[PDB]
Order: structure tokens, then C-alpha cells, then sequence
């Protein structure tokens, strides 16, 4: 149902989309050790923002090496060309993966925010459940980008919807509660914004591809894109976010946080 499975690939589409998810999955696991040993120098109440970053480590890295052992078990060389074989390779589970990882990523923003108790829990709830809405009605569209071209399009218009209300949801707390933000961070949490704005758009670009370039090179421009958007929104991302945690926690007069700023 995918139009991976329509294609022959040549060594050279092969081994690069092979390599592309292989390089994503030691980025994200570099990220991840990183991660871990910069937590000690966060706040108690902005910890669990760096914590996030290593579950989205794992996640997306896992999901990564996952789509790179299904690309090498589908395909094999055959008369010259890698051809499908008995297992099947498909974008389908990393849809899956973003029920999870979408929301974290979602989280740790409203923690370095500074929201708290009854609004954290509100407007993490609602933005959830716009992200869930998106990434389902993105998947059920997604099925049917090698039959239904049409029928792609029209989930992926329900889809942006949900995209552009999640959205609205994000700018409107952070443009609101950036005043809150200690160390400078109320600048920073500007390019936080456009930076999501940015790597979260390229997701739909990707989902488009069979519509307006059904073929193996477009199947590699996928991946590449899928590449890019990810290191995007997760490890930067998770890196600037952890810089704004530090650097609140710093301000806030946590020592470990002024002491690791004092080392750099
Ligand atoms: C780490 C993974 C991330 C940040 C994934 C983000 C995914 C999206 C922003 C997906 C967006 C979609 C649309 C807005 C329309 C087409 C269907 C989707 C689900 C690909
Ligand atoms: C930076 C270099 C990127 C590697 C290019 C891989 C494409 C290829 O070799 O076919
Ligand atoms: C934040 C940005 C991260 C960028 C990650 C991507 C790095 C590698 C990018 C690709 C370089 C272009 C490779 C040439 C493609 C050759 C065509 C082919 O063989 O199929
Ligand atoms: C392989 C990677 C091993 C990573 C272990 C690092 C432990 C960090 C210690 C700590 O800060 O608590
Ligand atoms: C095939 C029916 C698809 C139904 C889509 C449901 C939309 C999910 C909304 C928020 C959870
Ligand atoms: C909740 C939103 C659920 C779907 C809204 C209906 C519009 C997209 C569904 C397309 C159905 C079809 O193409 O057969
Ligand atoms: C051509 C690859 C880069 C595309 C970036 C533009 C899409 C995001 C816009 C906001
Ligand atoms: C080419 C440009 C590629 C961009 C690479 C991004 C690298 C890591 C981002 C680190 C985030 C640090 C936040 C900004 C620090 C500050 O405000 O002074
Ligand atoms: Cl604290
Ligand atoms: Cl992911």
C-alpha cells in the first residue's frame, strides 16, 4: 500500500537510504548521552524537560533502527538491482511512533513555559488530543498514497487542520508566558517557536511526495526529508530546550545550573 514497495532500487538509492537512517539512529543516541549527563545541571522543577529529551531519544533512535533492519530484511540484491522480497518496509510505524514522541516533545515546551498544575494538565491534554487527531487522520490518509491519491489528500486536509489548531495552541502559550521566562529565555523560546514551525512543516511535505513524485527517487527524498525533520525537532530542539532549562535554573539560583554556565 506504500510506494516503497512499487520500486526497484539501484545500490546507490539503496545504500543511501540505508545510511540515512543509520546516521539518525547514532545521532539520536549521541544526543541521548549527551542528555543524560547535562541533566544534573537542571532544576528540580525543569528536569523532567531534559528527561523527555532522552524518552525521545530512545524512541525516535529505536524507531530509526527499526526502519533501517526492515530497509535491509525487505530488500535484497537481484540482477543487478535491489528488489522486494518476503518482508515488507513501510513509513506506517513511525506514524505510531509519533502518538508517543509528539507528545513529549509537546511536554517538555510547556515545562520550560513554566506552566503548572491546572493549565499544564489542560493544555497538555488538549494539545494531545489535537497532535492524536493529526497523526491518526495522517496515517488512515497515508494508506492510501499508492491507491487512493485523492483519498491521501483529503485526510491529509483533516490532518492539517488538527496541525494548524495544535499549532495556534503552541504559539498562543508560548508568545503568552514568554514574559515568565528567566536568563534571557524569552528570546530563545521565540526560535523555539519558528524552529517547530519549520521542522514540524516538512513532515507533511514528506507525506505529499507520492502525489508529486511517485518514484524511487522520490521515495529517497522522503527519507531525506524525514532525516532532516527529525534531528530538527528532536535533537536540536531538545538541545534548545535543554539550553532554556539550564538557563532558567541558573537564574532561579540553582547552583549545579550556575556552576556548569561557569565551566563555558
Ligand atoms: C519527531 C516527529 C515529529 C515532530 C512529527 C511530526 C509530524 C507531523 C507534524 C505530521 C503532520 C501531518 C500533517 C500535518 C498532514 C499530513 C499527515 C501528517 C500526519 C504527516
Ligand atoms: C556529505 C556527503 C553525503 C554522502 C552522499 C551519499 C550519496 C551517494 O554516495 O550516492
Ligand atoms: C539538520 C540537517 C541534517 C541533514 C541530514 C542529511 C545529511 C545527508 C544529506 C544528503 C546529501 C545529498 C546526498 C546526495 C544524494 C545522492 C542521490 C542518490 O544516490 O540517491
Ligand atoms: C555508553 C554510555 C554510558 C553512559 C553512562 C554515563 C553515566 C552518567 C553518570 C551520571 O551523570 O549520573
Ligand atoms: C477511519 C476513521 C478515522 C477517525 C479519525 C478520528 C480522529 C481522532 C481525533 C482525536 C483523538
Ligand atoms: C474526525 C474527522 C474524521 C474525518 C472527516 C471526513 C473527511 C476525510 C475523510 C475522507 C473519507 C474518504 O475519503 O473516503
Ligand atoms: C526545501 C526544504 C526546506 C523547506 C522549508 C520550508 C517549509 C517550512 C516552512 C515554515
Ligand atoms: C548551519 C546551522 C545549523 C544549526 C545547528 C544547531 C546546533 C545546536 C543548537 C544549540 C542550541 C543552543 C541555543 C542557543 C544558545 C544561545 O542562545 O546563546
Ligand atoms: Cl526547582
Ligand atoms: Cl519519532
Amino acid at each position: 500500500k506504500n510506494i516503497e514497495s512499487l520500486f526497484d532500487y539501484s545500490a546507490g538509492q539503496f545504500e543511501f537510504i540505508d545510511h540515512l537512517l543509520t546516521m539518525g539512529v547514532g545521532v539520536h543516541f549521541a544526543a541521548l548521552i549527551f542528555f543524560l549527563v547535562v541533566s544534573q545541571f537542571v532544576a528540580p522543577k525543569y528536569r523532567i524537560a531534559t528527561a523527555l529529551s532522552c524518552i525521545v531519544m530512545v524512541s525516535a533512535g529505536l524507531i530509526l533502527n527499526s526502519q533501517a533492519v526492515m530497509w535491509t530484511d525487505a530488500y535484497a540484491y537481484v540482477d543487478g538491482s535491489y528488489q522486494l522480497q518476503d518482508l515488507t518496509f513501510s513509513n506506517g510505524y513511525r506514524y505510531v511512533n509519533w502518538m508517543a514522541t509528539i507528545p513529549c516533545l509537546l511536554l517538555q515546551l510547556l515545562i520550560v513555559l513554566n506552566l503548572k498544575g491546572k493549565e499544564l494538565f489542560s493544555t497538555a491534554t488538549w494539545l494531545i488530543l489535537a497532535a492524536w487527531g493529526m497523526i491518526i487522520t495522517g496515517y488512515v490518509g497515508q494508506l492510501y498514497e499508492v491507491d487512493d491519491i485523492a483519498q491521501l489528500m483529503i485526510w491529509g486536509a483533516v490532518s492539517t487542520a488538527f496541525f494548524v489548531v495544535m499549532n495556534w495552541i503552541v504559539g498562543t502559550k508560548i508568545f503568552k508566558n514568554r514574559a515568565t521566562m528567566l536568563g534571557g529565555t524569552d528570546s530563545t523560546i521565540t526560535k523555539v517557536f519558528w524552529l517547530m514551525m519549520f521542522a514540524w512543516t516538512l513532515y507533511p511535505i514528506a507525506y505529499l511526495v507520492p502525489a508529486f513524485m511517485n518514484n524511487a527517487d522520490g521515495v529517497v527524498l522522503r527519507q531525506l526529508l524525514f532525516t532532516i525533520a527529525d534531528i530538527s525537532s528532536k535533537v536540536i530542539y531538545g538541545l534548545m530546550i535543554t539550553y532554556i532549562a539550564i538557563q532558567q535554573s541558573a537564574a532561579a539560583g540553582y547552583v549545579p545550573a550556575q556552576q556548569a554556565l561557569g565551566r563555558i
